[PDB]
């Protein structure tokens, strides 16, 4: 049983050591957060480089996330110190900066008053103190408002507009030198804020593009209700999505957002694209071990969502209980993830999906592993496409990529029930096929008997389209002959070669192991589950009594009598005639 | 458009007057909940008064539930003022009243050292300072343990002992008094608190016998793990559930409630038997007129999970905006329900449903009602039982239930989808089908055209199964005639009586009114929805050509161009030959 | 368009030259049946040998299959002549041969009176006149019966016993020379007449197996009750099956063998095994270029059954129009087939299906090839396992079985819907899916653009399960580069390097094919289906208004400007960025 939903942490002071970091990624820890909203190229260089440290120490895949600090509408001074501004007051805002008084105060987006509307809302000190637009003198620049939800109003506070659409073409110059920052540092993930349009992200990619970097993933945040209203566009563009639920609580009313969030998660698993829910997650535990029902509960529910990972911020970044954070985080995934009804997903996600041979693919793997209840879907993997597509599908059974790339293995850190792994890049089917066996049976989730469903597409060399699968029983062959019937049977062997020996060593369900059976065996033959033999042909006394009690029958089997032991758990393939090591319920 | 989950209120000084029930009531407030771990039968007296007069100023059927304070483990007096206890201390607890010191307090439950184990974790100020329990000298009667959780300890706090099941047999003496009072007064329910099993809830049930009450609902309160454990034989033997998160908490670890709430609701939603959701609510209301984006988030998952009812405790008893937290709870409740997936959820409850014939009534009555998409689904009820069970099945489609008692109406107020009627008892299966036509039509929600869903249990004066079904047409039938062919058509009603008003008014989708068509007519007829005439046969010149043009006629309609005019929206059905008073697009 | 039931036909005088044959085989013969009931080694040697110069005249894959004669039980010598017998008689059956007379005739089996018990019935020749088993003179050895049926009776007519169940155990002296003449001859089919039980199969492949013949074939013919009782021992047993409706009737009431034939081969299609409908086909035939309503009727019938194969007699074995008896049940079969419910059939045979590997595969297999509407199911083999088990879940797409051994071919010459094709032996996967994909492009089912499924079970070299399943496009890979967006679209293509080009060459739901975009050329844009570009990246004009308009669009195709010309049918594909040949709705 593995956690299905990713983990993301924001790193920092409390989690920067390596042997921090170490415990984080033992905790569960997939993705690392840097936050450039606050610290330098300096520090994030060590946290970095300390992430790849403990990446060594454990064995695990931990991608890189570089959160940038974005484009935002912020407030000046307030002359020395703060101002009051009551339930009314005359405040209104210049489009100039001027020393901020409880009558006159200023903005950084001069472009404001040509966008805002006359009894439109302005919030400011991240949402605390409300405005409203009375007048908007168009002359002097000056949109005048009456203060609605005063309080304190310091120093450089949190500008928001909502109703109106801002316009903040191209990227900081701040963002644009943390992302080739990041780029030179061979980040994995970029998560765009506050994007409101598919431009936001194109510009990104342009970047990226310029600096051959475009392996880097950009993940779009939502903080707003522009950025809601063009979430198809955006998805459309980006390569995956950030819910912030804090942020949107700032300009969407508190009753819309759930809703909001429960939207924009199902169109991201529509387009098979990772989503992220962050903020307001376990926000109790940077001060205690344990988080409350209430944490839980949303947290509980973002996984039911269908939220691809989930993300921890300051009580990873600063609190008290960093490691207790995405150990919680990490035991209410699993407890969470036993709730989920498989088989409805599937049978959603096939209906709203697009026709495509991918897809039919998809699906075929998505069933068939919930008919056969494999152990598991393994996907060799160029650039990750086919074990993102069928994550789409969220699966019972876990998604063993097999990426010859590491950082394609990160770049699945985030996506849902995909654990990764690295073997040499192959170029041939059968390759990929053994491939993808090897790493079955390395990842400890098969034993002998055991179905996995191989899917992949070829040519297998190249990334592309997913348009071949395979069902493989793990299980090695000990011996081949001339099966007889059509069903297939495991149980214990039992080696017998007399009459004698059959009626003192046969149990109930046991395989019977001989030269040939004869009508004195008959009682110990109605007590087996198949039988193999040595002798016979296809009309011999096994072979005839197989048909009529209708149990497996394998003919012709070498030296059945000394290469099957008593007590040796077997599966008798009556149709192909063949014999497996373990119990193969399904062939 | 209706709120289909009801709101239970707790009454207090903040909600006590008249006027501020008056707006309760308007806001949304289904039922009243009067807390009696405080306050005094003059207090409770006084304020089931005031609903009641409130109840009458506004038409509003509001019930009154009277919620016990129950047993609980209380723990004595801490020698004049309050202990310590820091992360190791000696506290030993004994099984006799004695000063509390930060060696040896005193617990309400002597028979707590038989019951507890070794190991054991016992819990005091509601969760906040825990203890282990390390050796038990039975001899002496004194639980030995270890401070845990450390903290201050004033007087007679909660002692809360999870792991043990504790045994309180028969109701507090207090409980008693209240269930009498709340007969005497005639509540319309009562919420048991802390019912751990199925006895809990008949020890109320033979009381309520005892003073012939009986018509009085059980909510049994889970509260802790016992509850939790014995929910099966709980639900089987309470009329409803009221799930307390918070108290859950404190015996329960919280990554476990949120599965534990669904999987109680879950549970009382396949019996049919009504569930509340209750505390952390919208808490923060109690200060603020807005909520949180979680708590807003919390309900409206509540509410995806399939509760009844939510319960507002302190945000309407004692907090700052109690008309307010009614209405956010009733406009957090009608976002929510938009996203049902009435379909879904019908398929989940005809599966893990009983085979019965009420069953196979409702599930008919259910998938009917959204195959044809009725404008509502009626039950005149006996005792309820009918409406309750359409509930049951979580349909899109309001269920208006007609009782002949204003108590079985109140009974209603707590169940999903059900707003209910008043109407003269009825014994006639056609007096029945009457009041309920009667009923559909004065609740505002049909329109000439709509369908109507009737269903009830025949005999019908008595209480029982549900058995019998029907789909009724609200519309008037304007008149009657031979009609032909088998489809219906609405439309615009076009009087023309010769072929020059028939190409002079006669436009696109019309329905043709005449004494008879002829081939002069073809052009305006070629543009008819449908054709009535007052003349022909059944292959007349309007028959015949309505047959080959595929659209509904009505032949030998006695007045038709006198008694229609133009403009008049009516339906002609071909099949039965029949015209009614507006657009009936199924019939 | 192509048959899918196949055609057995009987050789015989009127079908024996190799002209005739030429003409058989081109009406449609898929099986030539040799009925050895009649005819010695030398004749059925010259019609062999016919056969595969015909076989070879034209380039048709036909089967040879070999009816035996079987057991019987038939009557002596009637006195010089016949007997008479009336509505009574004393008609003495003697257990020794004696000269028959109105009193006593005898048998050929003298096990009979050990066998049939009072008041049974017994029927002679062929059931025209019948029996009633009065007395059972045990002593004597003279089973004393009363004329029922009675009419004339000559000398060695059939005997039938219906009721009891007659033992002949081991093969005719005579079925045995004909079988190893068959095994020298190199038949591909043995039909084996009167099979009561699972060992009459046995006996016969017992033989098979003596002398090194197993890859022939046995197909069980049911002709009585027994036979009827044991279908399921018997096809457990055998191959394929014949149900031979005539025989039937002989010892079965004619209003229960409809039942019956339904019941048959059901059992036989749930099994995956080919079954044959036999006898009274198009009898009428014999004497009419045409057949009766009746005639046409009971074969189209018995397609609808399932039955895999029709078969004719003396229609063509000495009838006056063999080549339009096989070309009427050749349109009888396509008129038929069009009818036929492919999703239902899958759906039934998934259920009632056994829980496989090969199962899994097939039923995924039938599932996208009706999704995606492919052109055809390929399947390379080795023996004809896949085939075969492919055909059972009859789908609509035609089944190109790839062969690497003639005699494989004809063995599926009999199956459902299959159309062999021979190439190479391969052992790769690789190899085995390119020879799939040639095989599916020289069959002429597949143009540009179609998709075909290919299915098959590694190894691949080896016969065994089906466990590998592929989607394949059959279309050229024409360009590449960097696809933006998720979508594909086709239409034809239009080269336009300037404005002015776009804007007097662009059509409604053309490719444009370009250099670059911009501004100037939205018009030309606005009427695309999708945008080629030779230029740009990621963010160019073509990739953003591509993702704003929602059309494919790939840029960076090299030359792309002078490879693709004015008109020419493409299909660009957004996601993967490839372009191919001809229009392809599905990728």
């Amino acid at each position: 049983m593995k956690r299905k939903t990713k983990i993301v942490s924001t790193i920092g002071p409390a989690s920067e050591s390596v042997d921090k970091l170490v415990q984080l990624m033992e905790a569960g820890m997939n993705v690392a957060r840097l936050n450039f909203s606050h610290g330098d190229h300096e520090e994030h260089g060590r946290r970095i480089a300390n992430i790849r440290e403990a990446a060594k120490r454990t064995g695990r895949t931990v991608a890189i996330l570089l959160d940038t600090k974005g484009p935002e509408i912020r407030t000046h001074n307030m002359e020395n110190g703060a101002i009051e501004l009551k339930e009314g007051s005359k405040l209104v805002i210049s489009m100039s900066e001027v020393l901020g008084t409880p009558e006159k105060i200023s903005v950084t987006y001069p472009s404001l008053i040509d966008d805002v509307s006359v009894g439109a809302k302005i919030l400011l000190d991240d949402g605390l103190i409300s405005l409203e637009v009375n007048a908007v003198d168009k002359q002097a620049g000056e949109i005048v408002t009456t203060v609605l939800n005063g309080g304190v109003l310091k120093n450089k506070k949190g500008v928001n507009v909502p109703g109106v659409k801002v316009n903040l073409p191209g990227i900081t110059e701040k963002d644009r030198a943390d992302i080739l920052f990041g780029i030179r540092q061979g980040i994995d993930f970029i998560a765009a804020s506050f994007v409101r349009r598919a431009s936001d992200v194109l510009e990104i990619r342009e970047l990226l593009e310029a600096h051959d970097a475009l392996h880097i993933q950009i993940i779009a945040k939502i903080e707003n209700e522009e950025g809601v209203a063009n979430i198809d566009e955006i998805l459309e563009a980006a390569d995956g999505l950030m819910v912030a639920r804090g942020d949107l609580g700032v300009e969407i009313p508190a009753e819309e957002v759930p809703l909001i969030q429960k939207l924009l998660i199902k169109k991201s698993n529509m387009l098979g694209k990772p989503v992220i829910t962050a903020t307001q997650m376990l926000d109790s535990m940077q001060r205690n071990p344990r988080p409350t029902r209430a944490e839980a509960s949303d947290v509980a529910n973002a996984i039911f969502d269908g939220t691809d990972a989930v993300m921890l911020s300051g009580e990873t970044a600063a609190g008290q209980y960093p490691v207790e954070a995405v150990k919680t985080m990490h035991q209410i995934a699993l407890r969470t993830e036993q709730a989920l009804e498989h088989r409805d997903i599937l049978s959603q996600r096939t209906k709203e999906s697009q026709t495509t041979i991918t897809d039919a693919i998809g699906q075929s793997v998505a069933h068939t592993a919930l008919n056969l209840d494999v152990a598991a879907i393994v996907t060799p993997t160029v650039s990750g496409k086919t074990p993102q597509m069928v994550a789409k599908y969220r699966p019972k059974a876990p998604i063993i990529a097999v990426t010859s790339n590491e950082a394609v293995s990160r770049r699945l850190a985030l996506v849902w029930g995909v654990y990764t792994k690295e073997a040499p890049h192959v170029n041939t089917t059968d390759e990929m096929l053994d491939v993808a066996v090897d790493a079955a049976v390395r990842s400890g989730l098969v034993k002998h008997g055991d179905l996995v469903v191989i899917t992949a597409g070829v040519p297998v060399g190249e990334t592309g389209s997913t348009n071949l699968m395979k069902v493989h029983v793990i299980s090695d062959l000990l011996a081949k002959g001339q099966g007889i019937g059509r069903k297939s049977a495991f149980g214990k062997a039992v080696v017998a070669k007399t009459a004698e020996e059959a009626r003192q060593k046969m149990v109930d369900g046991g395989i019977l192991v001989t030269v040939s059976t004869d009508a004195d065996m008959m009682p110990a033959i109605e007590k087996a589950a198949a039988i193999i033999t040595e002798e016979g042909g296809l009309t011999s006394h096994a072979a005839v009594v197989g048909l009529s009690l209708g149990i497996p029958v394998i003919v012709g089997v070498e030296n059945a009598t000394t290469l099957f032991k008593d007590g040796q758990e077997i599966t008798v393939d009556g149709g192909f005639g063949a014999v497996y090591r373990g119990h193969a319920s399904v062939l």
